[PDB]
DNA sequence: CGTGAAATCGCCACGA
DNA sequence: TCGTGGCGATTTCACG
DNA sequence: CGTGAAATCGCCACGA
DNA sequence: TCGTGGCGATTTCACG
């Protein structure tokens, strides 16, 4: 509600008018303005994981300028943690049950966590699904280096997997 | 009524006798008339672990550098642990007592050579680092890396050609794993 | 300085 | 024996 | 609780 | 800007 009346008085800062002329170019309060132009810069990619945009509180955008800014602010971080959580969110959007409002709130909090704990690096990929608990699959990146890491798979897979890197490598 | 040896090991028993009865060797040594040396050499054999003792068939045909090299591997090893040991080796153990040309001389030698190898892998029972393309710059590097049933691929500073490569084909020889049909 | 849920280890056991 | 799942015991790890 | 060599990390700089 | 060797600055690691 009050982002869309941001995106939409944010052009209008670009236009060259100061929230003075518009809060008067709209009839609106000064404080909205302010308001309105804070919820407008919250991390669009967050704000798209919401399915119910209607339902958020001016605090929920703020909130979101939060986990934003303590995680940087840009854009591949945002999909890493969009996708590390990717599944519960479609997860909790079959739940029938919950409220709309409910479920904004799970969300959201949901977003509070992984922008806590990522930001205490660890950057890596499962590369693989197995219905097993332990067995693994990963690549990890660290700053200027990489490194894959697998555990109980076929030693018929390590050797295949030794063989080949050891070609990439020699092609050079 | 028995009495007196030459087993070298034998002597040992009587000397362990005395021995326990307050006697130092070097009393020993005079009391049956022998040089210091030996009665520990003497001594040192007696000691020879029992069990292992038995392993043997012509316990005769024991050298005394070979009884050393045994209580050595007696102790060696916390000294359930020779059990075990008879055990590994009892089939290869006896499964020399049939080849047909051998008696006392290769005998020893390889039941030795046994007995000992399978019990050295057990008294020290990690990670595992391995080169892949030693480089020239400092601390650019790959290398395979194996702590137990998980192995990992470790790789500092380089071209992100190689990277996607891998990264590609390691995904490439992953999904190989399997293809399901029919209908 | 416990806590429980999640990643892991440890060790048993059955088929090449 | 050697390799690989399974399943319980234990270590990790972020909270409260 | 040092103490140095080697393994790493900071960061500044150079060519598409 | 971004991706890549370079070398100083520092953290790792096994001992004495």
């Amino acid at each position: 509600s009050i982002r869309e009346i941001g995106l939409r008085l944010m052009r209008m800062k670009n236009d060259g008018m100061s929230q003075k002329d518009i809060a008067a170019k709209e009839g609106l309060s000064q404080a909205k303005v302010t308001r309105a132009l804070q919820a407008a810069s919250a991390p669009e990619e967050l704000v798209a994981l919401f399915p119910v945009q209607s339902e958020l509180t001016f605090s929920d955008y703020k909130t979101l300028c939060a986990v934003g800014d303590e995680m940087g602010n840009k854009n591949l971080e945002f999909d890493q943690l969009i996708q590390n959580i990717s599944p519960e969110i479609n997860d909790i959007l079959s739940i029938e049950e919950m409220a709309e409002d409910e479920v904004k709130n799970k969300i959201l909090r949901l977003i509070t966590k992984e922008a806590s704990l990522l930001t205490d690096k660890s950057v890596v990929t499962e590369l693989w699904k197995f219905e097993d608990k332990d067995r693994f699959a990963r690549k990890r990146v660290k700053g200027r280096a990489f490194s894959y890491e697998f555990n109980r798979l076929s030693k018929e897979l390590q050797e295949e997997l030794d063989r080949m890197i050891g070609h990439i490598l020699r092609k050079s």
